[PDB]
């Protein structure tokens, strides 16, 4: 009952090598960082990232020294001493490591193809989390296709199957061994495993959807990364879904997925929902805490919604850290991304920059007037409004990206916490405003309907409804002899 | 040779008291059927028989067996004029198959079992043989989809034990046939649409019952056999979009246009659309009759208007409020008339008006005084039916029915000379501007030309690749799988 709150720990393969607590020149956030006060705060740290080997197996990176490895992990399993419900999670994959064009690829989809190698790979998690001290598992495959997907659920199950046998040989039934993934949080790669989304679902203790990153330099116009609710002045997308491989009709399809639509963190929730079988509760809602840079915008809109001259490419070429006042950018070699750290700096600075705010997406942006920039992050307030749809749409809780990336005073992470537990926080009346929200219907949320009960030999007209087999339907044309279900002249749109 | 099928139908209380000297009792003897007129046919589908309690073949119980077999020898005694002319018996016909027809029940039980199937396509040799028909005809309106994979069986069924017929009564030169009348209206047809090509399969032809597209079962007037489309009549909703093909939103909206025109050539396109369904086997069927309506304002010579007839199955007594019909008087319907009849209507002074409409290419009359409106068919709208079978390669023609024709036997004399007359010449006929039915399948996708696909690429939005066998298109940008592996392409042509 009481809201996950999910932060990415993120640590490079050379900063585990050359770990140290004293110097942020090598480790810009060591463990050290997460004090008792933020280990309070959360309820998992997500370890990351460990990769599928050629022998297809969860595996350190090569590059690895083991010994430091272990030294990282233990400082953060001693975090449990001030919050005995902390799981430390470990996380396989990542876009680095899974994406189609990655260096591992081939591994996941090695990995789960025969009964033999999900065995074997099943295995192999459970005991890299004994070994190294874990309390659970993650796997962030971005993102398994449809012919990979029947194998990814197995592989799913057969991990469930060994976590908890283990949580009862380990006697853990107050805090049992987890298994969680990331999931997509747009349309487009949503759309490759979305039909089977309640047996994915089905072995997870929780979802964590990626619901940011929605916008980028991959994109013709600039827009919110992270936007709530949309905004009809911005852009619009093609709903990916309708393509899907769900067997449902035109009208079926039609109605789940209206086309083009607002690409935003309510769409995704409510994507999910609309299937049946996939509960609220196991659904986390995925927060950035960074922002995301472009250049060459134009004046008008305060740059949202407008073209730009951002380069897309990974890398990206030296060509000035144009990012003005981003020292950090300058050091990771991209003024695309800041975290809210870095941000929080600038806009206190003498930079130029100013804080603006979308009253429809509930998200703010800093617009650079002099130099034509456009950087689209969320901050405290903007999470008042995340949080709260949480709390309305009954999720989970809440996941975010990452750890590192929060002020010193760990005011975001703080916010978070403050949101859904405080005592004094009241946000019985914050208006959540006039954004546009998803609309579409499908069989996870039909309307609950009253209706007569079908009658076997009776002729219906066109719109007539009725009830049947825990169903209402309505016919599309008239004339109709047959029964619901046994022809396609009949639409299910409500239940009881 | 194209075919001509005609139907002779034939009430049992006129088989129990037949005669050919007495038109009050037998309006039409099959002493009608000339030398001339049996040249002219290349099947003559005796209907009805039905399928009893005992779920096999068999003629009403009512029937007179010995008036009944005594019918058939005067028919099959027509085959001394024409060596070549199939006498076929059909089943079931709207009465007793329709959802709540009197022996419904009977044909959907005779194909639920393998040995249900045995013995009904047993019974239809055994009446073939025992009567002496040269095929059989089924014509059940119409299977729903549960229904479907039994009525398929049946048909593989039917057609082994003909072929082995053909063999044991050494007729390889005018082997047993065996056929099925189909719906051709989108409504019924999306009943079996999905199953098409194994209906198909087993049949030497599929009779399509393109007539009655429109009634007083419709708010507005209109064109019950229209060839092509006019844009000033109604549209209506696509129903096979509702089919369950599995296709993508995509896929159904590319191949089902909606609204569209209720037309003959979007019947027979439908078909041709599905992969493996070839149009030498595809028949169009044509009326011999016209159907009335009443209430007409006087806008368009009463074409698509609102009216006042009744639809109900009995029509009640109410004028035969068509005037001049005298044969309206005796079937005590005034919304049906035979051409015969229509013909001496309009050769008499009754006030009706004969008008065209070169968009449907089909005639139809109007009655200012009254607000009278009749669609039909005559020897006029035949030449552009004609000249369509002949370009789209089917494999003949089909009507309802031979007692419908004038006496002079015109419409049948018309078909015959239109496809084999060497004297009679199309190839300068204008088909029109009408509206064609444009929707795009797996059985019509078109040739296309695109470079091959290359692993490893990242495609924009609108690409186009070859790959296995087909021409793909992008949905969206940024798509690193291969075409078919996920939901972002489009299968849009086919490779030479």
């Amino acid at each position: 009952t009481r809201k996950a709150v999910i932060g990415y720990y993120f640590i490079p393969t050379n900063q585990i090598n050359n770990y140290t607590e004293t110097d942020t020149s090598v480790v810009p956030f060591p463990v050290s960082n997460i004090t008792p006060a933020k280990a309070k705060q959360l309820t998992h740290i997500n370890f990351s990232f460990l990769d599928i080997n050629s022998n297809l197996e969860c595996a350190w990176d090569p590059a690895t020294n083991d010994a430091k490895a272990r030294d990282v992990v233990n400082r953060l399993t001693a975090l449990k001493a001030h919050n005995p419900s902390l799981r430390i999670m470990f996380s396989i994959g990542g876009w680095y490591y899974s994406n189609d064009l990655g260096v591992s690829h081939a591994n996941y989809v090695n990995a789960v193809k025969t009964p033999a190698s999900r065995a074997k790979f099943a295995q192999s998690c459970v005991r890299i989390m004994k070994d190294y001290g874990f309390d659970g598992v993650d796997i962030d495959w971005e993102y398994p296709q449809a012919a990979e997907v029947d194998g990814f659920i197995a592989a799913l199950q057969e991990i469930r199957t060994l976590l908890n046998q283990q949580t009862i040989t380990d006697g853990r039934q107050a805090l049992p061994y987890q298994l969680t993934i990331a999931g997509a949080g747009g349309a487009f790669f949503l759309s490759r495993y979305y039909s089977k989304l309640a047996q994915i679902v089905a072995p997870l203790d929780y979802i964590n959807l990626m619901t940011y990153d929605l916008a980028g330099p991959w994109e013709k116009v600039t827009n919110h990364q992270a936007a709530l609710f949309g905004d009809a002045a911005g852009p619009t997308f093609y709903n990916a879904l309708r393509e899907a491989n769900l067997g449902w009709s035109w009208e079926e399809l039609t109605r789940a997925f209206p086309s083009p639509f607002s690409l935003t963190v309510d769409a995704a929730v409510q994507q999910h929902l609309m299937m049946e079988g996939v509960p609220s509760a196991k659904i986390v809602m995925g927060v950035p805490f960074y922002g995301r840079a472009f250049k060459g915008v134009s004046g008008g809109n305060g740059g949202q919604y407008s073209s730009h001259s951002t380069p897309g490419e990974d890398p990206y070429p030296s060509t000035d850290y144009w990012l003005v006042g981003c020292e950090e950018c300058v050091r990771d070699k991209d003024p695309r991304i800041a975290s809210y750290r870095q941000l929080e700096q600038m806009l206190q600075g003498n930079y130029g920059y100013q804080r603006l705010w979308n009253d429809k997406t509930k998200t703010p942006y800093l617009y650079h007037a002099q130099n034509g920039l456009f950087v689209t992050y969320d901050d405290a307030e903007s999470f008042k409004y995340k949080a709260k749809y949480i709390k309305q749409q009954q999720l989970g809780g809440v996941m975010f990206w990452h750890l590192g990336q929060d002020n010193r005073n760990g005011d975001l992470l703080a916010a978070l916490d403050r949101y859904f537990n405080a005592a004094d926080y009241d946000d019985s009346q914050l208006d959540m405003g006039t954004g546009l929200r998803y609309t579409g219907v499908g069989p996870g949320n039909l309307p609950i309907m009253t209706a007569p009960a079908y009658v076997p030999g009776t002729t219906y007209a066109q719109g007539a409804l009725v009830s049947y087999q825990g169903y209402v339907w309505q016919t599309k044309w008239g004339y109709i002899t047959s029964a619901p279900g046994s022809d396609s002249a009949w639409l299910k749109v409500g239940r009881v």
